[PDB]
């Protein structure tokens, strides 16, 4: 599979690079979205390398989507691309992974009616408001949307998300 | 299997934290052990808790071994009990995972005559004088060696090291 992750500057930096690498060791394809190509940097300095800027993205052209956490959501999630590739994805039913903030551009994209899931507390009056029931848990499997809350889950939150990249 | 990671304050982040969560995913029980149990501290300021000190860790007790890189493994290599540990698990066969700097470690265990690995090229010379063969290859597998260079390197590294831990 080709395995599409949305990030920007301020990315939380092990919520992006670990998912990264536990992706293409199972042999999948991954490539990071932005906002243009060249480098993003994270929270805490590392630099990721972005292959493709948002325009580029056709809504069909990936087989799952990933999330990662951090302050990058808040921007990506104003770039009406990016959510509308978002919405297609999910709304497909493509696998679709978040940690922590992600899910603010889910909430954007305007798919989370009906739904379930976590996130970072911090944020889950905002999930509820767009429509999910949330739930504190270190990982929750809501059909194609794996979720996940902070960086001590991601051993769940790849357990489970690997699962569906079959 | 119960996998040990020897670190201490220094670590190179994404090192340390994506093996932990990759290995815990996969069900086995991992522990970090260093200097003193609390809190020790990565380049990137990321903070991981220490579970046993060294002197709580037997040199049979655990089945496999993670060494990361960064800072960390000039301090690590001086603990008497952190190279014995290592020699002991290392001559037995046991599955040993080495990125960066973390051969230092093995360097003062005292084991890698006759052996064959990779290692950040800045230390390639030391390695060398230890009595091995140093290669430049994103993942070495020496029998149970199994050897990487830069955080990179990550996929390929558990790739190869979690074909031992089955």
């Amino acid at each position: 599979m080709k395995v599409l992750f949305l990030s920007a500057d301020g990315f939380e930096d092990l919520e992006l690079i670990c998912p990264l690498h536990r992706i293409k060791e199972e042999g999948h394809e991954v490539y990071v979205a932005s906002f243009e190509r060249g480098k993003i940097t994270g929270k805490h300095g590392y630099s990721v390398n972005v292959d493709l800027a948002f325009e580029e993205v056709g809504p069909d052209e990936f087989d799952a989507l990933v999330l990662p956490g951090g302050r990058a959501p808040e921007i990506v999630r104003l770039n009406e691309k990016a959510i509308e590739i978002t919405r297609k994805m999910f709304e497909a039913g493509k696998p679709v992974a978040s940690i922590c903030h992600g899910p603010q551009i889910l909430i954007s994209a305007g798919v989370l009616k009906g739904r379930k899931g976590t996130s970072t507390i911090t944020i889950r009056d905002d999930v509820v408001n767009a429509g999910a029931e949330w739930v504190n848990e270190e990982v929750v499997v809501d059909g194609n949307w794996v979720s996940s809350r902070h960086p001590g889950d991601l051993y769940a939150w790849m357990r489970e998300f690997v699962k569906l990249l079959k």
